[PDB]
């Protein structure tokens, strides 16, 4: 269940190439990998058809959500010699699995980030929004120390709907219960851990009607898609703070502006937005504005305009503790592959 | 009783009425008092004659009084000062004593507000919410150096366990932290949560996060200094939502740069006189240079520093308490009831 | 000569800068001068009770209701620290015996140099650079700028300010062209050609609007004329928001048809400009929220200043001294002209 | 040049520090001339020099390392030519290149208009408080205080140094309508023909509303601006420096800023730029940022009347074109065995 011991010499002969190695990937990943693998190539640019020829000679490609593997790039990784792709994340969506089947490449993945990391990020948003912390930081940096219109709100007895009670939502429910909020939950299947905290399960319509704060933790499924829309928003409680760290597909962004301007939605925290492909995990600040105009998302940039909206760039999973897990699971995954163990993260 | 008809005839003026003071306060006051004068500018000698017919002056922290303004406020006729805050410190009770002017005030903010704000600072710093917000607004959606930290199993020292420290201890335990406390007197609501009381030195040595809730006393002045900081745990997040006097600000720069203090949240800074509760951006820079605080401005420069402008008390709920305590304060004064607030 | 000194003046909308430039010179003349921080409406007009002259600004509105309360308050004169009388009615003033005076021109170098400052800031991405550097991003991408030296610049409108804009731009080294119904001989003596608007729109790298707002000029820049411009054009409007049809800006920004935009003015400034909306709760800000304006501020190649083109030591001085002379002339029964 | 183009095309070129702007201005032109061109995003090290294996010419920038040790590894990689996409050779070791057979070529001049227009840019922005204005408008503060600006038309402007760049600064500023005065050890006949008088340094400092530094950094010009000379200036003076950080003693700035002696400061440059400029430090954890933290620079950025750009005065479409075409011509001449002339050597 641990060490190698010297089967590690075999693991060490594995040659790993890692795409999209940005500063944080260097910080958490590069160090642990070179302790195990003798040869590891860290490529800063993402993975495409032009940087896939970079992988010639390597056995395994380490990838992230922003890296592309569709049918064209899988063919040149297979011809490069890499027979395993390991994701440092749990998203496999952007990889083509039908292409991997033809080319013999096996893909392994990290199914779980540490659930406290994500749950605590949702809670961070609530606190920031309640206390208008981003507003105040900026004003104070400019040298505006006046109090208007920074007046905030107490969380202590507020009613909190937790939508979806899986691993992360459970953590959200625990934390929000501990802050002292009155917590309610909705899920298709009740979580006994949540019930044992004394948080009642109610129907979704009831949860939307009674909540000061609603936090989305459910997965994105056809049944959950645009859970928040023009209709369900009119069912919520006027002034509601809506938090989403799960999936952008859970919210229909078009409906948000009217709801915000009517005061129907009083506040919005988001770690996610419905179309993030090409948008997130990119610093667009580095491109000339004429080039930024090519992929420009106007309704997103408009959304960012509101003082009661707060958006982070998909950092809810991004934590020392979560990265450590991602790293050790990616490495255990490399080893299981090379040592012929059953993978299970495939 | 219809003593409210006696109460209603009370004439009230409030200084330093900014937008937020209008919102929470003016509405509730005119429900009670028939004649109510709201002055946007603060309290001085030149705006004390604005108080010439009124019975009671409602005041704030950044306002005065001097020993002397009690007199033309007195000759204005106001024998009562009603504070919308808990500081009477900046007014002298010795000048008011001579002029028959009585001092009343709101001694308590709802302590969850203050405690929850300290928790807000901790969360914001852990997750780089201010860095993240600004980048996202510019169109930088990249991840480096937004990497945060989990709070769940971290060790948190609460320094001072009075009303606000109690809520802070309570909240941080509910979140899952390992909470320790220091105070002269253990708070039994805190001991009943199974939070151990340890020595200040032990608490500084073990804490990942230290949050100061003690009052400013000679014993606690510059509690945090060059010496005590070296007693702490490398990388510590220090939070001060109480009094600027608890920290020796000069000592922060070396400690931030060595990594000894890993992050700092502040709702208070030691010299707030003339600094806080003013929007300095409305002044030409040459006028700003006159009161410029160089070490405060340097301090804002660090990415791991987060400073709010004394907003920890500032909440719907807390403003409500203040309002209703202030209105009860006016009423008790008028009806010759005992004040209890002074 | 000591008769003028006896004048009693109230000034509405006194913010900090109004204090700095104005109150000092005024109290050198008039013995009693009342400065009210809040603007002019119905309710703060009774503050003018007894005063003979009220000095006002653009954010102050005087319709029939606020005019009646000052009139019975006693003020027979309104003096503007600005050139707009638009928000006041002159027909109500006719009925209540109150006369309208104003400062009709700011120092045109101030206004023109501001248009030039906008061009320079956008060319060199100064706002981007400032903020990044404040954050500690000292990297070079995507701060790459543009030279102004040989660029083609259209000046639309040749009056006192456009003249200065033309002069400055020629001195910078640009190839300057102009459109106006009346050629300005000062502009022609600089060897700047007057051409038709279509020709100017087709050839300009930088187009800067200096014409007044007239029925002929309204939405001068619109969906159709924009397609007549040169792809990548930098558009500057320091005159009037009505000269531009704002709705049309977004597709054109996004198509690259307009490459950059500076604005000191926007078509709907009513209730919007000269207010710091950040002192309000967001639930209150949502009431006057201008979504297309907030969207517009979103673009990296857009730069908007809050109607500061006139706001200058020199221009504030002119405004002050013309205001003091307007008051004096009224009191002395001289012909106004303002 | 047809056959010479095929011979030039056979050149193998590697470029270090290829960030977005280098891809934009450089890569396109290079791939039209050289058949094989390698663009590496990280800067040059001892470790990234091993990337140059097989390559003929390394294209480098001011931020790239050639100290005595990396020249050793580039030599053995096979590169005989180093082309700087810049005019600074300060960081390359020419004593090491001499020993290892490596020749260094360079771009000695950017368009002097680009730089001169940048200083003028700073002047306008500060005069009109454009950075303050932009930020407030973005937050939704549309109020006028303390944004009040100043007219440039009749102001007295000292230009210090009248070379290619100072000459342009003088031309532009006279054109704006300023009364321009100049100082140089040697008068520039083009400046005199603009009708701009030459005065002593003390005379210019005493009379100027605006001082703009364009002289090179010399033992005579070292800390030209210091505690003493600053008290000779005119109270409220705006100081602009786009030339060299060494011209100003940064310690002296704070007292003068706070006393009002220096009324405003625009800078494209600062005294120790090494490891500081051309890096985005926001990509690092704050704890790593604390290692090189420059307390006095960060403090300087705190002032409302100070404006700092990150060495962008040369950074222009037009200037980069000069740089690209001169660099490609530098390569071609080398390949075609022509006399170089942009060669720096020891
Ligand atoms: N850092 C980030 O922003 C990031 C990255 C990747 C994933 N995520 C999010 O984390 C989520 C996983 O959270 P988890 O750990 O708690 O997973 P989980 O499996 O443990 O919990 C999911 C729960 O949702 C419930 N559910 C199923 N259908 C539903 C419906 N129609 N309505 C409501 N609830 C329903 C399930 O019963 C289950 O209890 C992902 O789905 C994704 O949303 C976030
Ligand atoms: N919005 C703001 O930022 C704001 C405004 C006003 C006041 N405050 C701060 O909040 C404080 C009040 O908090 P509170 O309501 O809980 O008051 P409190 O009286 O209930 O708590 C004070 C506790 O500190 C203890 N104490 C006394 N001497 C001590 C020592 N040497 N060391 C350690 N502990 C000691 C006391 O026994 C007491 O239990 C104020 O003193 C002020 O510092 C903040
Ligand atoms: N600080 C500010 O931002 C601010 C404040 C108030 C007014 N303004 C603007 O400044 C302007 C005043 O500038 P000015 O001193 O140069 O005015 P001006 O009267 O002296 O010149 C206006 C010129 O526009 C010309 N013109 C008339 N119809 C035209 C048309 N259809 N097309 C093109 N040109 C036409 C006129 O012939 C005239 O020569 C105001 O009209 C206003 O737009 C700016
Ligand atoms: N993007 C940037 O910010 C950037 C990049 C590279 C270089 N630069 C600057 O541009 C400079 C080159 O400018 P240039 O093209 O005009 O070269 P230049 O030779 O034509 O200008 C320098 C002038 O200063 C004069 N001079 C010499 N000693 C002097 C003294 N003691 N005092 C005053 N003046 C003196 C020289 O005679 C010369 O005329 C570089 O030295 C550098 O400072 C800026």
């Amino acid at each position: 269940v641990e060490l190698t011991p010297q089967e590690a010499a075999k693991v060490a002969t594995t040659r790993c190439i890692c795409y999209s190695t940005t500063q944080y990937v260097k910080d958490f990943l590069a160090g642990p990998m070179q302790k195990v693998f003798t040869d590891t190539y860290f490529v800063e640019p993402p993975l495409d058809k032009d940087t896939a020829q970079l992988a010639r000679g390597y056995d395994v490609a380490v990838l992230f959500v922003n890296d592309r593997a569709d049918a064209s790039v899988i063919k040149e990784l297979a011809k490069a010699g890499v027979k395993l792709i390991a994701l440092r994340c749990a998203g496999f969506d952007r990889v083509d699995l039908h292409a991997c089947a033809e080319h013999g490449v096996r893909v392994v993945r990290v199914p779980t980030y540490s659930p406290e990391s994500v749950a605590e990020h949702a809670v961070a948003l609530i606190f920031a929004l309640n206390r208008h912390l981003t507003d105040a930081y900026i004003r104070v940096r400019m040298g505006n120390y006046s109090l208007s219109g920074l007046v905030g709100v107490e969380m202590r007895h507020k009613v909190v709907g937790v939508v979806g009670t899986g691993a992360i939502g459970q953590q959200a429910a625990r934390i929000l219960k501990g802050i002292g909020c009155k917590v309610f939950a909705y899920d298709i299947k009740p979580n006994p851990a949540v019930e044992a905290m004394g948080i009642p399960y109610v129907s979704l319509d009831e949860l939307l009607a009674m909540s000061d704060i609603v936090t989305l933790h459910c997965p994105l499924l056809p049944s959950t898609r645009q859970l928040i829309n023009k209709e369900s928003i009119q069912k919520m409680k006027k002034g509601v703070m809506l938090i989403n760290v799960s999936r952008g597909g859970l919210i229909d962004s078009a409906a948000l502006f009217d709801a915000l301007e009517s005061g129907q939605i009083g506040a919005l925290g988001l770690d996610v937005y419905e179309n993030e492909g090409g948008l997130f995990f990119v610093d667009h600040t580095k491109f000339d504005p004429s080039v930024r105009m090519q992929k420009w998302d106007r309704q997103f940039r408009t959304l960012l305009s509101y003082p009661q909206v707060l958006v982070t760039p998909h950092t809810a999973f991004l934590t020392e503790e979560a990265l450590n897990n991602i790293c050790t699971t990616t490495i255990q995954n490399i080893a299981d592959y090379v040592l012929d163990r059953p993978l299970g993260n495939e």
